[PDB]
Parts: structure tokens; C-alpha cells; sequence
């Protein structure tokens, strides 16, 4: 079970767990301003959202929730998960951001569609933040577990018996997460002071992702998508899998 | 100055800096459903907005700032600052939320304005948590003082060297507020390993304070409250203070 686990069996589950980084699909041989800014990037976010189900199914303890739980988590967290990864990316691209490695863009071309600029704005002010600290690929997946079970966990409909179960257990594979964070920065050199300092640095920035996440998502409610299958539903049927392919 | 505290002049300088609790101003003689919850809800915040900020420069390290940055951390956070106050004075009163003394409601009351019944269930949830961790006025008082440093410090338009020092010196405050809570949890007897699970436990709950806070602001935005003093000419007013009563 997930709640066995050492530090490092945490830490190895989590880096390999990690979704592939995934390329923009435009005609590189053709025009750039052709292209919709928006269209790539939505794109973009529909093809990677598949591997996160991926991803998700392999951090330790997600499985073990009930599929409504396991949707209900990832439709709180997806934008989230998404942009702490490209503000991962894009930590060694100053003034940049990397969509893909395919589609890097500055804050000028974030101009293209009124709205981002704001988000792309704090999207750089994130990576900065995380290339000052020198952010680690150890922490930065612990830090996107977390998201992905923090994010919709104080959101849950109900305090059935299952429900409540399921929080508790929720909490306590978050509680091991923060415990592989400080044996990372220990073992690394730091002092006990300077742990939970930076446990304490690195948990803030996630207020910042939730912010980020929330004017992106005004944003795409605003479009107004005219009936289409809701996200609950496509999610469901990619985490509602058969067993006939194993 | 802020850095030079020791973790219990910390607290006790963040228990002495508390704003009072502030009555709703209704006629309680008269009939109930005659008042505008919204009314009373705006009403409320206004006078509340002026005893934060008596709040906010009790804080130590705050009053080291610029006042130009005094107003962009407290146009950031003033939202979560009241519902992080809001959640902690509902703890013991469980299905409500105590805006008031005498202002006490329900989820149902709730249903009043198309709209907040999704964030009162949010703010009643986190009233919740806080009473199942057991939160303690000395560690919410450190809490609400991170919202009030962190909330912002991502969104700082510049990087000249002044800008720059002022965000170093927001970092090292907050640094001394985990130390802060650190010594709290310790004194209370936590192993080193409660220590830091709790320490994350309170920290992640921030990010769902951001959330409801966008929440309620999008729908504030939408009132579309047409030509008035924007929202920084009137925190400069009352921050930007002559020293005459002195
Ligand atoms: C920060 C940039 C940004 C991104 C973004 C994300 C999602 C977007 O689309 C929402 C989905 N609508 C389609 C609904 C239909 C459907 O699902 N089907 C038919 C299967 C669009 C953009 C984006 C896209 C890809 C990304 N990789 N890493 C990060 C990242 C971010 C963005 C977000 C909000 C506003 C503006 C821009
Ligand atoms: C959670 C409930 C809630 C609250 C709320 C907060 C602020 C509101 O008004 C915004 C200000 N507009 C006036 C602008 C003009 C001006 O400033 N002048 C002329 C000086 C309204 C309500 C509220 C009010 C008082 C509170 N104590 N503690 C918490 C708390 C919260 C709420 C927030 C958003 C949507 C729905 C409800």
C-alpha cells in the first residue's frame, strides 16, 4: 500500500510515474501567424490531459479511491497540473514559457488573445520563483501530488461513511508526501530550521498555482462552449477503464 | 525590527495586533426578511477593511515596506483575510457561518443570492477542518499573517533593486512566521515528525482560502459596481497616513 512506503519508494514511484513532455502539432514548415495561439494550446492541454489520467493512476494511493473521488480530484486540479508543469519546464527559460519544445513563448506573444498576458505573466513570475530556489525534479513531483490531492479534497459532496474514509486516507498519503519532501531536503544537507522553511516556501507557491489556475479557468468558461459531453463524463470514461487490455 | 523577534514576541505581537469583532448593523426589532443579505455582507466588509489595515501594520516587517507595496499585498489578500477570520470564528458552530454575533446563517440562508451557497458550503467545509485539527488562536494568527505576505508577493509588477529588497525582506518575515509555528507545535509537545505534517496540513488549507476568495471575487466583479474610486486609492488613503494625532 501506499502508506508502506519509505521515502525513497515514494520518490522512485513518483519520478517514474512521469508523463511524457508532449510537442505542439503545427506545420513547422508554414507560417507562424496562421496559427491560432488558443486552438494550439487547447490542443495541446486535451492531448496531455490522457497522459495525466495516466500519471494520476500511478501516484501512490489514487487508485485506492473510489472512480467519483478520482474524477472529482482531477477536475478540481487539471489546470493546476498542467501549469505547475510548464512553470517546471520552463524553470532554465528566463522569460520564457515552454508549452513544448515546439512552442516557446515570450510575454509579447502571449499577446495574442486578451486575457493571458496577466496569466503569463504570473506563469513566469512562478518559474523564476522556482529557479531562485532551485527547485529539485524529486520535489517538484512531490509538489505535483500534492496538487492533484489537495486541490479538490475540502470539495467532496458528502460525509457518507465512504466519504469519510476517503478523506482520512486522502490526508494520510498527503502526511507521507510532506515526510519524503523533508527526507529529500535532509538528505540533502539542510538543516532542520532550513526544512521546514522551504516546506513552508514551496507549499505557499501552490496558493499561487490554485490562483493562476482559477483566472485561466474564467477564462475558458467565458468562451462558452456550447453543449458538449462535461468533464466529469470524459474523465470518467478515461479513468472508467476495462481490464481487457492486461 | 521583524527579523530580530524571538518566536514568542512573534505571537505575542501577532495576538496583540488583533482587530476587534465587529457587529452587522441591522435593526434587530424589525422583521428579518426585510434586510439585503448582500447589504449587510458589503456593509460589514467596509467597516472591517478599515481595522485590517490597523491590523496589517501591526504586523511586524509590514510597516518596513512601501506603502505602494502595503497596498498591493492588502489588495491582494483582503478577501481571504476576511474569510480566514470568518472560518476561525465559526469553528465552534458547526452548520454555520458566525459573519456577526449576531449574525449568525445557515446553509440556507445561504440560498438568499444566487451565488454564495457554493462559497458558504466552501467557507463552512474549512470551518470544518479547523475544528478537526484542532487550530489554535496562536496558530491562527501566523496563518493570517502569511496570507497577508504571501498572497501578493507573486504579482509585484517590477524588478528594480528596490522592489527586490522589499521581496527578500517579505520572504525572511515570512521564514520567522514558520519558525513561529514551528516553536508553537514543539511547545505543544508534536514530534519533529507532527511538526512538519501539521505545518503543511495548515499551509495547504491557504490554497483553498485563494480559492474561495477567487471565487467570491468573480462574482463581486460581476456586480459591475460602475465609476467609484478604485479599490487602491482607498487603501493609499488609509494607509498613506499624516502622523498629526500622534
Ligand atoms: C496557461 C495556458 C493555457 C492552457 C490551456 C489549457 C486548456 C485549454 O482548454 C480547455 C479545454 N476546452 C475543450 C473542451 C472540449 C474537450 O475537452 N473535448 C472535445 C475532448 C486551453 C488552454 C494550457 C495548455 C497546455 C498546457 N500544457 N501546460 C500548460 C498548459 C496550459 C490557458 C488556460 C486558460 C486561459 C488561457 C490559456
Ligand atoms: C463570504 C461572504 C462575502 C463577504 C463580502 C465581502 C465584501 C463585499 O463587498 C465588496 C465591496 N464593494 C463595495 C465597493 C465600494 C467601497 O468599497 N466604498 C464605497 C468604500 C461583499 C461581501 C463577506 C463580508 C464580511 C465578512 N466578514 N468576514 C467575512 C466576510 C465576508 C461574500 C463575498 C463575495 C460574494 C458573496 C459573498
Amino acid at each position: 500500500l501506499a502508506l508502506s512506503l519509505t521515502a525513497d519508494q515514494m520518490v522512485s514511484a513518483l519520478l517514474d510515474a512521469e508523463p511524457p513532455i508532449l510537442y505542439s502539432e503545427y506545420d513547422p514548415t508554414r507560417p507562424f501567424s496562421e496559427a491560432s495561439m488558443m486552438g494550439l494550446l487547447t490542443n495541446l492541454a486535451d492531448r496531455e490531459l490522457v497522459h495525466m489520467i495516466n500519471w494520476a493512476k500511478r501516484v501512490p494511493g489514487f487508485v485506492d479511491l473510489t472512480l467519483h473521488d478520482q474524477v472529482h480530484l482531477l477536475e478540481s486540479a487539471w489546470l493546476e497540473i498542467l501549469m505547475i508543469g510548464l512553470v517546471w519546464r520552463s524553470m532554465e527559460h528566463p522569460g520564457k514559457l515552454l508549452f513544448a519544445p515546439n512552442l516557446l513563448l515570450d510575454r509579447n506573444q502571449g499577446k495574442s488573445v486578451e486575457g493571458m498576458v496577466e496569466i503569463f505573466d504570473m506563469l513566469l513570475a512562478t518559474s523564476s520563483r522556482f529557479r531562485m530556489m532551485n527547485l529539485q525534479g524529486e520535489e517538484f513531483v512531490c509538489l505535483k501530488s500534492i496538487i492533484l490531492l489537495n486541490s479538490g479534497v475540502y470539495t467532496f459532496l458528502s460525509s457518507t461513511l465512504k466519504s469519510l474514509e476517503e478523506k482520512d486516507h486522502i490526508h494520510r498519503v498527503l502526511d507521507k508526501i510532506t515526510d519524503t519532501l523533508i527526507h529529500l531536503m535532509a538528505k540533502a544537507g539542510l538543516t532542520l530550521q532550513q526544512q521546514h522553511q522551504r516546506l513552508a516556501q514551496l507549499l505557499l507557491i501552490l496558493s499561487h498555482i490554485r490562483h493562476m489556475s482559477n483566472k485561466g479557468m474564467e477564462h475558458l468558461y467565458s468562451m462558452k462552449c456550447k453543449n458538449v459531453v462535461p468533464l466529469s463524463d470524459l474523465l470518467l470514461e478515461m479513468l472508467d477503464a476495462h481490464r481487457l487490455h492486461a
